């Protein structure tokens, strides 16, 4: 029994490598009791959510300044299509997936 732990280090690597690294492990474990904290209806999705943006965010202090973001735009009618994942990010949360499992003592799989 050890889920506010894998939480830890989940939110870690989930705010490190994004949203997505997060939809990587739902995929995979959706259903599993250890990783059932990605699912909104868990006790543990209130401290895993909290953990993610800690890990984002910090502590540091930082002041504030100059006119606010959301005046203006980047333009009229700037729309356009989503790209795929073909970047070496893929590599990475692939790797980096590895290395949460590893980390956590979880088992090994063959190719």
């Amino acid at each position: 029994g050890e889920v506010r732990n894998i939480v830890d280090k989940t939110a870690s690597f989930v705010a490190r490598n994004g949203p997505e690294f997060e939809a990587r492990i739902r995929q995979n474990e959706i259903n599993n009791p250890k990783f059932n904290f990605l699912n909104p209806n868990d006790p543990y999705h209130a401290y895993y959510r909290h953990k993610v943006s800690e890990f984002k965010e910090g502590k540091a202090q930082e002041p504030s300044s100059g006119s606010s973001g959301s005046s203006g735009s980047s333009g009229s009618s700037g729309q356009r299509p989503g790209d795929p994942q073909s970047a070496q990010d893929k590599a990475r949360m692939d790797k980096e997936y590895l290395s949460l499992m590893a980390e956590l003592g979880e088992a090994p799989v063959p190719a």
